């Protein structure tokens, strides 16, 4: 369900960055901004095709919309995400934006909403396999999140059974989502302290290492997070369950529709002594929670 496009109708504006594969650049098309992805080397052709056939089947507000695909120089034509990537908002530009507990929870809810749609696909469920903030885009002033890069570095978000070579299911995305939840709450890069080549993270995670626990994290959120981290994929919740849980929790996180507009100088202190401080503040959550339960 595409819509063939002629390159001459595009007219590029400027390169904005590289995706998981290929290059992305802003462009105009029929009186509206556009992002187009082209393959640099022909080795990326396989990824180009799979993403083409997969994105043609998806239609969800939390997944990047694919308009068409031109085969003259071979490129995908998608919607432009003005807000950039979530990874950039979290750890990127020199003037970093302030965000609240409501934004963090809202972002993770919207991500689970999109993945739940993929996992519900018929005949076969669609697994993303590369869920991480670099592949999550933001629009509407940083309020709306959209999943991108369906072509399938990423070791910090990968379930052990995946790089274990073992067979895996849709539950590998659940593991990645859990890491993302920890990441937005702490505004820390997962396993940044380990570093080195990728196999050093894989070894740690394979032996059961997980990101440190979060001081004063509400037990309902801690439970969900650590369940997603389970070694055994069958002990992880389905995305449908995560959506339901996160939806119910948002009752205690008002203000997710407030755009990102304030800067901050995120200090990020080196204090990984078992526990870790959250970046967001859960004071209001505990207050609103006590109102209902009392
Ligand atoms: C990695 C993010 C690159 N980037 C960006 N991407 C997109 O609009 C986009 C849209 C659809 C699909 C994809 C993809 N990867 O399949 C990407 N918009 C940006 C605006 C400012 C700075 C960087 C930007």
């Amino acid at each position: 369900s595409l819509h063939m496009i002629d390159y001459k109708e595009i007219e590029v504006e400027e390169v904005v960055g590289r995706g998981a594969f290929g290059v992305v650049c802003k462009a105009k098309w029929r009186a509206k901004d556009v992002a187009i992805k082209q393959i640099e080397s022909e080795s990326e052709r396989k990824a180009f095709i799979v993403e083409l056939r997969q994105l043609s089947r998806v239609n969800h507000p939390n997944i990047v919309k694919l308009y068409g695909a031109c085969l003259n120089p071979v490129c995908l034509v998608m919607e432009y995400a003005e807000g950039g990537s979530l990874y950039n908002v979290l750890h990127g530009a020199e003037p970093l934006p302030y965000y609240t507990a409501a934004h963090a929870m809202s972002w993770c809810l919207q991500c689970s909403q999109g993945v739940a749609y993929l996992h519900s696909m018929q005949p076969k469920a669609l697994i993303h396999r590369d869920l991480k903030p670099p592949n999550l885009l933001l629009v509407a002033g940083g309020t709306v999140l959209k999943i991108c890069d369906f072509g399938t570095g990423s070791a910090a978000w990968m379930a052990p059974e995946v790089f274990e070579g073992s067979n895996y299911s849709e539950k590998c995305d659940v593991f990645s989502w859990g890491i993302i939840l920890w990441e937005v709450i702490t505004r820390r890069k997962p396993f940044d302290e380990i570093g080195g080549p990728a196999f050093r993270i894989m070894w740690a995670v394979h032996n059961g290492t997980r990101p440190p626990l979060i001081k004063n994290l509400p037990k309902p959120i801690e439970s969900l997070m650590t369940r997603c981290w389970s070694k055994d994929p069958s002990q992880r919740p389905s995305m449908e369950e995560i959506v339901k849980i996160m939806t119910h929790l948002m009752r205690y996180f008002p203000g997710a529709d407030e755009p990102l507009q304030y800067p901050c100088q995120h200090s990020l202190p080196p204090g990984e002594d078992g526990r870790v401080e959250p970046y967001v503040d859960f004071a209001e959550f505990y207050r609103l929670w006590s109102v209902d339960h009392g």
